[PDB]
């Protein structure tokens, strides 16, 4: 492989540009387009940068200044690229939830925040009854998954986590 | 009370403010409209509020005015009530749907959460995510139980908690 | 069938769910409302569904009930149909507008894309962007043509494709 | 120019802060305000940092530790600043589009994603007929640009790209 | 003019386009609907536009058609006017609310800004933020005063400016 | 404290991941969860990383390679973490506003952009009268704050900034 220093520099500027705005569902494909543009029709060069930037792996010896630049690109871009790829694949999946209990009047309510893999969040208020209905709805859904052969195998994989839920619930009912 | 074609002018104004999505300012924009149509007079405004919020006519009206009044009530009472609801509790959960899908040996759920204000959020969960969400929400019920107000709330929904019992039983047993 | 003031209670409930923007949960929220007004009975629910979805009364009603029924049909049949449309195809394109502007020696277009669900997106393009978008979309038609199902779809719209012909002709010739 | 090391440090913290959240339409102006605040009414200091951070150019010799810090600031912030400036100028222009063909039933449809320079994206579904109508609409718009003297010159600039579109289309029609 | 059940077909179509939130394309979508119902004829379209935009019937109609026409006017004239307003000035401020709260020795305000298009934005300010915003806006009035057009605008609102005077007086004096 | 180099590496990857998407209201809590996971139930390790990453302070001597990694983590993540914490606390507060005056026809209007601490922005158009009404509304709000003991103390703190507003306004009225 014969690369000029200029390629690493141009590639860095282009990657800095695409990652300057929020990662979205087009970002992984936009990154691939940047690599292909840089490779200029040379599959071996494209693959070199994909291995480097997607896998953090250097598939040939580089001269010291280029090796340093590759390490810098890996450090700066590997995770954001993997997150772009993740969003492309499963950006709408739940990633995190927070809840803050507020006690007002007679009533205990929760300010819940739902965050997805793609970073979008949603605020949702629930009182204690809403919370119970939400739990029942989600349990009803696992019970339907359990009838299906795939769902059944998925549930058997976390059988310990399920038995625990029942524990926590038995703990709530006694009190 | 003494009133002019106030009903038609009230109508045109209510049609305008309700032609766009109802928001958190809409109930107050409505009050401002009523105030303006009453020329600021509190007795007349109150007559309109009773009519429009509670559907109650506090005064006999000539046939033509009475016809317009019943029309305003049919057309606006519920949207006004929803605007007040949103002002008060717009961020609370209102509805949830889930569609079960099977992708790559995984049972997954496309959930949609809708609030009182009509905003919705799409959230994907797999079986393990669903279990974690349930654990999270259960923990909130436990948190409420430790707070004197929340504990009273829980005591009011015994039939709700028993329902969670039977679902938890069915799931654990079926595995 | 035996029915109570069910029409008025149905009305108030439909007015409430349609007072906020229609979303992807709205058709299902409607079904739940009908179910609840029918006290769960499938024959009564079906009577309401025929009435409200298809505008068909499957039963003679006293004058007062019949009046309320025609009113529910006029007020809700189309919003119900749109809610079902959105549930099914809410993300599909519905309308596009373009306004041509001239800025700094450039012809530019302010495009607005609107979906079946009513969400809109503003997108600016210059002449070269517009050309690239067209090239992209053309490539999709070529992609569909390589798929046996897509190829059948294309064969159904011969008059559409000829229209593209005449536009392409006019443009190339005029340059 | 007489700068204390403290200025580079304070400037870095302030820039890190403003770039911690998504770039928006106010971000370039917010950056200018940070520079002016740091310059403290000294135009020569403001200009030094603007040349450095907007143009990547150092307009006077710096001592080695400050030169290193300037290079670090350039590497970290030059591209995001240029993107902020770009968004300020043309954030609503199209930047990228992806499409995924889905074959279901009899029908080939495309899940399109529209991304703007500002990073916002929009999902749009199209079937084969929608795609054709979109193409015709966009061609109609170029034809109107062609009547206008500016638009005509813009089109002559990409005359080769246009002739190519016609090619791709002639290729689609034969098949 | 010669017309068919055009009123009912017009009705169903208007009900459909107004069933979703009004957007920036809605007025144009309406015009397209009218065009299509008129079978493209400009005289018939104009009859519908007068009826639907201005509430004016430019033609005597049989009792049944006349009834349908008055119904279309009552149901759609205002939403059409709002759609045109939005097309023209959707981003302009329409309403603002503020609720004053006290948190941690601070007086704070929960402000909500609503535009002509119905979109809203929540914005918190403390006392100093509120002062800065006011200073900003005052500076804009000063900017307009330096522009010959803006200076004319200011001269038209003398009673508005005096109101700012009395408020400014009350505040400074009370401190 | 006995940490393996692997901990710094794992921690960096996890932080890079969470900061790859827009900071939101859950991000500070997500960061705490990452630290606790890394500490693996060891409060002293959690506190070491919290002091390091929240306060930029190293609470024990590290070997040179680990000290270098800690400095790198501080440089990369301290500000974004502080911004996450800020958003958690006051993300909805105003952060910045820009205005651009547009002169069209007889009329001077302003394209205002409102940016919050959380990075969300809102575009709002105002003409000269809207601007005056907005000022009056905000002054009315400060006048109400002045009646309240807390608000009064807040206002006394910026008494100089208030007197200045009055100045700028007196300057506008003379002209």
């Amino acid at each position: 492989l014969e690369l000029e220093d200029n390629v690493f520099l141009l590639l860095e500027g282009n990657l800095k540009r695409i990652f300057a705005t929020p990662i979205g569902y087009t970002t992984f494909r936009e990154f691939q387009n940047v690599v292909f543009n840089c490779a200029n029709g040379q599959q071996e060069i494209a693959n070199f940068f994909f291995e480097m930037l997607i896998n953090g792996k250097l598939t040939q010896e580089l001269a010291p200044q280029q090796k340093q630049a590759a390490h810098s690109l890996i450090a700066e871009f590997m995770m954001p690229i993997r997150v772009a790829k993740d969003i492309h694949e499963r950006g709408e999946f739940i990633n995190f939830i927070t809840s803050d209990m507020l006690t007002q009047q007679e009533r205990c309510i929760f300010l819940n925040r739902l965050a997805r893999v793609d970073g979008q969040e949603f605020l949702l208020m629930t009182d204690v009854q809403n919370t119970c209905h939400l739990i029942r709805h989600l349990l009803a859904r696992l019970l339907e998954a359990q009838k299906n052969p795939v769902g059944e195998k998925n549930l058997q994989e976390i059988q310990e986590e399920i038995t625990s839920l029942k524990n926590h619930f038995d703990e709530l009912t006694k009190a």
